[PDB]
């Protein structure tokens, strides 16, 4: 062998310093709430934290579907406010969901209503 090796590793960062003060011996609770815009070929879903910013947020959940939102789910970083989902069907009620959750468990997902705009090939004059 020669010297062996190693691997340096160094670069900043920006975000707290993961403080163990903050509220994670519990689940974060209902966010304050969730809004969903309805698109015709799209759905931009906008939603919010908990009022509360000392419970450690990991993530969130967004499920869509016509009846029922367990037919898809996706999930992001805190960091996303909303999502767009693209390639949709058009003139469908969209039931979507939002819940967060975190190392601690999960919490309560929410309930939405968003109608995609009749497409018509071409919504225009309408």
């Amino acid at each position: 062998g020669s010297s062996g090796s190693s691997g340096p590793a160094t670069d900043w960062l920006s975000a707290e310093t993961f403080e163990s003060d903050l509220d994670e011996t519990r689940v974060p609770e209902v966010p304050s709430s969730l809004h969903v815009r309805p698109l015709v070929t799209s759905i931009v879903v906008s939603w919010t934290p908990p009022e509360n910013q000392n419970i450690v947020v990991r993530g969130y959940a967004i499920g869509y579907g016509i009846g029922s939102p367990h037919a898809q789910t996706i999930k992001v970083d805190y960091k996303q406010r909303y999502y767009t989902i693209e390639n949709l069907d058009p003139s469908s009620h969209y039931v979507i969901t939002l819940k967060a959750f975190n190392n601690v468990g999960e919490g309560i997902p929410l309930y939405e209503s968003a109608v995609t705009r009749p497409h018509t090939s071409g919504p225009s004059s309408g």
